[PDB]
């Protein structure tokens, strides 16, 4: 690789390193419970262990329905540990989405929990149910499994909808990069407490996860009441001293600098009309302006806003992270100047397979790269332009 990670390892691969290496940190924390690192790997394993036995292998698409918890992190883990991908489904989501979902996805096999268990039943779910919380795992062992696994094994597949919903297809290669990205440049330690804003069906909140777990850090599960009350989110943060967080603009218009202290990095998405924003918390924090589609696993650039720096006018979303590539196109693909405007296409390790049994609309968006033969690149159908001093700007859709 360009800039060095874990290549030839896999996420939970990753994970397992840091629960070796910091068995009795916090891994997990959701309201009043807690799980430590070695507690999560031993939960994970066990359930990893009956997924196994039930025919959970390479590229299976394990069903997930279940609130935003510990149990889901366990799920998800034990999932990837059995050597399958693990396919979140939004419970919030209307029955028909959810129906249309699990009918796309063809997946046998939904984990759940006691609590969501009507909602699978309502859903008419006719395919194998694991129900997490009434599973008699206590018993099996605890030691990791060793699977057969390859970093281009599919990870996860993000559902999303704009026509029909439709599945992009993420394999561990990309987690895997941006592990030694965080590490490197979000300055991620296990010393970290970094905050889950995002419910656990988003593709963003897949990767905040593995920001904390795959570093030592400590993941704080944000609850529902916590997230609606701006009030109680700046107390949470602040009692808990959480020091990352990934937010979206419109929520982070809502915070107060002096109600939350600990914070030590602020990642948003933005363009020039939060330059306000920008301008309020750059000198607070390390303020990072991000960008970067789920077919790209959630990355493609980042600005950090200059602390030290006069109020800025525009807010460029910046340069392409580590062993990825950014190119500003034209119509027929080819390059264009500084101030063009063009299509904004990424290219580099972090790329999604495409999308769930949709063969023609994955040609259409991810094409063959004719700048580095041989592999693709995404085409975002967004409209950007490289200004002189090499970062890019933002200008909407194409
Ligand atoms: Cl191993």
């Amino acid at each position: 690789a360009l800039v060095p990670y874990a290549q030839g390892k896999s996420i939970h691969q990753l994970f397992e390193e840091q629960a070796e290496a910091f068995p009795d940190r916090v891994a997990i924390v959701f309201e009043n419970r807690r799980l430590s690192y070695q507690e999560l790997n031993r939960k994970a394993n066990q359930l990893a262990r009956a997924l196994l036995e039930k025919g959970v292998q390479t590229d299976s698409i394990v069903g997930v329905m279940m609130e935003k918890s510990i149990e889901n992190v366990i799920a998800i883990l034990a999932v990837l540990k059995a050597g399958g991908a693990y396919v979140p489904i939004d419970i919030e989501y209307p029955r028909d989405r959810i129906q249309y979902i699990l009918q796309d996805s063809q997946t046998k096999i939904v984990l759940t929990q006691k609590s969501v268990s009507q909602l699978v039943h309502d859903v008419g779910y006719s395919g194998e149910v694991v129900v997490l919380d009434e599973e008699q795992l206590d018993a099996r062992e605890t030691a990791n499994l060793h699977q057969p696994s390859k970093p281009t094994d599919l990870a996860y597949v993000i559902y999303t909808s704009g026509g029909k919903p439709k599945g992009t297809m993420l394999e561990h290669k990309g987690i895997a990069n941006l592990q030694s990205f965080f590490q490197n440049s979000f300055g991620v330690t296990e010393q970290d407490r970094i905050g889950l804003f995002a419910s656990m069906s988003f593709a963003a909140s897949v990767s905040e996860m593995f920001m904390a777990l795959l570093s030592g850090a400590s993941l704080y599960i944000l609850s529902k009441q916590t997230i609606h009350d701006f009030a109680a989110f700046e107390h949470y943060l602040s009692e808990n001293e959480l020091t990352i967080i990934t937010l979206p603009p419109t929520y982070l218009t809502h915070l107060t600098p002096e109600r939350i202290t600990s914070l030590r990095i602020m990642i948003t998405a933005g363009s020039a009309s939060s330059a306000p924003l920008v301008n309020k918390w750059k000198d607070k924090l390390r303020y990072i302006n991000a960008y970067g589609p789920t077919e790209t696993s959630c990355s493609a650039t980042i600005w950090e806003a200059p602390s030290n720096q006069l109020s800025v006018q525009s807010v460029p979303i910046g340069k392409p992270i580590q062993n990825t590539h950014i190119y500003i196109v034209n119509e027929d693909l080819q390059l264009l100047p500084t101030g063009s405007e063009g299509e904004l296409c990424i290219g580099g390790v972090g790329l999604a397979r495409g999308y769930w049994n949709r063969p023609d609309l994955t040609a259409e968006k991810f094409v063959d790269n004719p700048f580095v033969p041989g592999e693709k690149m995404y085409r975002t159908g967004d409209l950007a332009k490289w200004l002189t001093d090499g970062t890019i700007e933002f200008l909407g859709r194409i």
